[PDB]
Order: structure tokens, then C-alpha cells, then sequence
């Protein structure tokens, strides 16, 4: 709850005991499990939507030429036939984890089991939030990683930033090295036309509705406050005009409508994954949560023809030994000091680049990571 | 490590009193039933009295102290800009200015 970390040998004088007034503060440690149990749910519904296990830790992409046929004469002969192919190849990364518990003797002689218990909970939590922001920054940082993987060193990328390999050509769209799934807005505020713009990044490479693709919208409050009044052919924030109702969720309350029949069509459903949704807006289902940052919006395609499936794959180490969280004796087993450890190790990256884009919404300049999911600036949320 | 602290909130106890006084020249004459009429009427100022510091302990802005089992609590009404301050949830945090 509060942002103060106490670290360091754990003493007498760091003892919780019964108060001389009989509270037994021991009895406290878990009294917030409730407020925790939301954002445990928030971060449950968010990973298994957002992650797979990676089982193949290089993943190739290739290209291919083509042919044409001729119109034939009756004493020539047509032209000849080849093709040219070339791969490129991606990764995913993996780093270790750790933290260290350690008491005195005179600690250990007069605790309360239910105080140790306390800070075993407490490092299971700061785990779930490593792993979380890990997962978060594999998304939102748009900068290209690399990592080695069998003796040989490979690329480990986000959605398309840039950098890496173009697109593949799909239908009458081609696209160069510089091409990016994380724009700006180029205004101060949310229009309907960013949302088009947001679904035309994935449409662009045939994740469609057409071809059965699904589409969910995460954004913060500070958006979904103004993707609530977009209505069908009304001039809307910065001169844009929403093609589209904002159509609203059966769990959103009641209101009344010009027409006995209120809708042509249905209402969106109530969940998509495990995540609550408030409406939709043209082919996007939308979700509020402030797990996205204010000013963010993250489009993310699901199924269809070209199976898009999760974004994020998370890399455990190959050796069974060494996946999960672990519990390590320490080097202090004795007296007057006994320690022990706690480590995880796994790494992240993207396979299907196109399949998610990210929005700023500002005037101008290159999209910024938010600093919560930018990978120096710490191992919480 | 974890730095635990606690703070503690109780609820105020106040008495209450009303008495009815006769003379012998009243009981000599008096209907019981107009005496029943006063008694009703201190059964109806009774309720009167509950309602009134249930709805004082609700509109009433300003903090009390009741002291119990020889220690003095804080006895509160909802935030006020007074006492703890709320708990942090998601990314609202909250200062003891903070008032409902």
C-alpha cells in the first residue's frame, strides 16, 4: 500500500509484538487483502490477455518473389522463371531476478511466525508486480532489445517501431523500414478518427473485421469520459466527425431512446477475456482500466484468418530447475545472522509485430513510453 | 521488511434525563389517562432524541473524543478534512485535507 521499502538485516526493534494494550498487531498483516485482491484481478484478467508461453525461442520471417505469365506468338518462345527467397529471424529475451531476507537471533528468538509470513506475502506480491511491469514495458517500450539465445544473438522486438524488417505486402499496401504502430494523435485531446486510425494500423496488414479478426480497446478514464459522447455524424473534438455510435454495455445504466426498437444490431458483451467492457465504438470492444496511462490508447487484434493470438510471449529458462519462483538457503544458516533468497528468471518479446498499436494522444513529437512501463525505471507498477 | 503502523476509531456514549414531578392535590384528583398522556409523550421525545443524534452523527462535520477502557478515541464522522488520511486506491491518492 504505502511506497515505503524497508530494507536490511531484520533485528530486534524491527519486532511487531501484542501491544501493552492487547491489539495484536500480528493479527493485522492481511487486513488489506481485499483492496490487493482488485488489483490482483486487474493484473490476472491483463497478463492472460496480453501473454503466451514462448515454446520456440526464434521465430523466422521470410519473403518471396513472383511471376507473370505472357501473351504467346506462334514462332518465339516466352521468357524464363525463378524465385527469390529471404529470412529474417527474431528472439525472445531472459533476465534474472532476486531478493534477500535475513534476520538476527535475536529477531528470530521472539518473532511471531505471522510476522515472517507477512514479508514471505509481501515478496510474492512484489514477484506478481516484477513480472507485470516486465510484461507491460514487452508492449509499451518502443525500443528494439537483443539477447542471445543458443550461442547466437538475435533482434527482440515490440510491434513494428521502425526498426527490424517491413511489413509484408498485403493486398495494395506496401510499407518501408520506417513504418511504426506507435503514432501520436496530433492533438491535445481523443477524436473518432483516432480510433479509425488506431483500427486502420492492424487493418492495414488484413487483420480485419472482414477476415474474423476481433478487436479490443484498453484506455484510460481520461479517454473513455470522451469516446462516450461520440454519436454517429456529430461534429466531435478537433473538427472531426464520429462515423460510429458509442454504443453501450448491458451493465451500463438504463436510458431512453427515440425508437421502441432502440438499436439496429446488439449491445456489445458485458466481458471480453475476463475484462469488463463499458461499450463499443465501430469494430473496437472498449475497456477502461488506469493500468493504461492517461493519454494512451492500445488497440489489440484477436483471431481471424491470420490467427492473431496474444501479444507478449513470455521465456522461461529451458532447465525445469530453474522455472518458477524459487526459495534459495542462504549463506548465513547460523548464528549470529541466518539469510535466504528468493529468484525468477524469464524475458519477453513480440511475434506477430502488427497485431496491437499504441496511441499517444498529443499535438506533436515521437511517441514517448510512459515512464511506469520504460524498462530502467524500476521492478514495480 | 514491513513497517506496520495502526491508528483506532470508537463511537461516543452520552446520558440522557427526564423527570416527572406531581404534587398530592394533582394525584388526589388526576385521570391516570392524563398521566398516560404525559408518559406518551416522553416515549415520542425519546425517539425524538435518537433520531436527532443519528442524524447528527452523520451531518455533524466536526470530530469527538470518547474516552474507553481508561484510553481517549477519536470518534469521527465521514472524512472531513481530519484524522488518517484515506487509503491510497489505484492511482488516487488522498492528503488529511481530504473531505466528504
Amino acid at each position: 500500500t504505502a511506497p515505503v521499502r524497508q530494507e536490511g538485516i531484520m533485528t530486534q526493534g524491527d519486532l511487531v509484538t501484542v501491544t501493552s494494550d492487547g491489539i495484536d498487531l500480528n493479527a493485522l498483516w492481511n487486513s488489506f487483502a481485499e483492496s490487493i485482491a482488485i488489483y490482483n484481478e486487474a493484473m490476472d484478467n491483463l497478463i492472460q490477455l496480453l501473454t503466451y508461453p514462448v515454446t520456440v525461442p526464434v521465430e523466422p520471417v521470410v519473403q518471396i518473389g513472383e511471376t507473370t505469365f505472357e501473351e504467346a506468338t506462334e514462332l518465339g518462345v516466352p521468357r524464363g522463371a525463378g524465385l527469390p527467397i529471404e529470412v529474417f529471424q527474431m528472439g525472445y529475451d531472459l533476465r534474472h531476478y532476486d531478493k534477500r531476507n535475513a534476520y538476527s537471533w535475536m529477531f528470530l528468538a521472539d518473532a511471531d511466525g505471522r510476522q515472517v509470513e507477512a514479508i514471505h506475502d509481501a515478496v510474492l506480491w512484489a514477484d506478481k508486480r516484477l513480472v507485470f511491469r516486465k510484461v507491460m514495458e514487452a508492449l509499451f517500450d518502443n525500443r528494439t532489445r537483443r539477447a542471445n539465445i543458443r550461442n547466437q544473438a538475435y533482434n527482440v522486438y515490440p510491434l513494428y517501431n521502425g526498426d527490424g524488417v517491413p511489413p509484408p505486402r498485403f493486398k495494395n499496401n506496401v510499407f518501408d523500414e520506417t513504418h511504426s504502430h506507435y503514432v501520436i494523435s496530433h492533438n491535445s485531446v481523443v477524436d473518432s478518427s483516432d480510433l479509425e486510425d488506431l483500427m486502420e494500423l492492424l487493418a492495414e496488414h488484413g487483420y480485419s473485421p472482414q477476415a474474423g479478426t476481433q478487436f479490443l480497446l484498453l484506455a484510460n478514464k481520461a479517454e473513455t469520459d470522451a469516446i462516450r459522447q461520440f454519436r454517429r455524424g456529430v461534429v466531435n473534438n478537433n473538427g472531426a466527425t464520429a462515423g460510429y455510435d458509442f454504443i453501450p454495455s448491458p451493465t451500463q445504466p438504463a436510458m431512453m431512446l427515440p425508437n421502441a426498437e432502440g438499436l439496429l444490431g446488439n449491445q456489445p458483451a458485458p466481458t471480453f477475456g475476463g475484462l469488463a467492457v463499458i461499450g463499443s465504438y465501430g469494430f473496437w470492444n472498449i475497456v477502461e482500466e488506469d493500468y493504461i496511462p492517461p493519454g494512451y490508447l492500445v488497440g489489440v487484434g484477436y483471431g481471424g484468418a491470420f490467427n492473431l493470438g496474444n501479444p507478449v510471449g513470455l521465456r522461461q529458462h529451458a532447465n525445469p530447475a530453474m522455472q518458477g519462483l524459487r526459495i534459495i538457503a542462504g549463506n548465513y544458516q547460523r548464528y549470529p545472522l541466518v539469510d535466504g533468497f528468493y529468484a525468477r528468471s524469464f524475458g519477453t518479446g513480440v511475434r506477430q509485430r502488427g497485431g496491437a498499436a499504441i496511441m499517444q494522444i498529443k499535438a506533436s513529437g515521437a511517441y514517448e513510453c510512459p515512464p511506469i512501463y520504460k524498462k530502467g525505471g524500476g521492478f514495480l507498477v
